[PDB]
């Protein structure tokens, strides 16, 4: 049993730029979620080998995690905020698909998502 390669966090062929929205996503949104007490299961790719979840990457074919998102932001991998927002949504959705509703990990994800949505409502206008 093996893990897939993690999602890419840089690509020399993918155009990049900075925007105040992407800055906010790193400095406020990611930062808030990253330091939250429920962040830890989401701070790196799911290690299915270690967790003995041999079915994880059979069920989840679009993995995503905040470690990857953090590196993507730091590496200026994204062109726009919606790409980053999509990654957070993929991360939450994977949890809700793989785990049973009501499991603690689902409650942790829901708490993080609630907080995420609050911060996204406060996204600044593009400069
Ligand atoms: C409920 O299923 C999920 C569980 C998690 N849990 C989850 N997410 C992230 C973790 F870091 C983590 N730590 C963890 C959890 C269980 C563990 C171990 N570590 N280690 C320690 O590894 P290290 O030696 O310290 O490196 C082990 O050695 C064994 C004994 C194999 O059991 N668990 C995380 C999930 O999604 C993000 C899950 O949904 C897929």
């Amino acid at each position: 049993s093996m893990n897939p390669p993690p999602p890419e966090t840089s690509n020399p062929n993918k155009p990049k730029r900075q925007t105040n929205q992407l800055q906010y996503l790193l400095r406020v949104v990611l930062k808030t979620l990253w330091k939250h007490q429920f962040a830890w299961p989401f701070q790196q790719p799911v290690d299915a080998v270690k967790l003995n979840l041999p079915d994880y990457y059979k069920i989840i074919k679009t993995p995503m995690d905040m470690g990857t998102i953090k590196k993507r932001l730091e590496n200026n991998y994204y062109w726009n905020a919606q790409e980053c927002i999509q990654d957070f949504n993929t991360m939450f959705t994977n949890c809700y698909i793989y785990n049973k509703p009501g499991d603690d990990i689902v409650l942790m994800a829901e708490a993080l998502e609630k907080l995420f949505l609050q911060k996204i409502n406060e996204l600044p206008t593009e400069e």
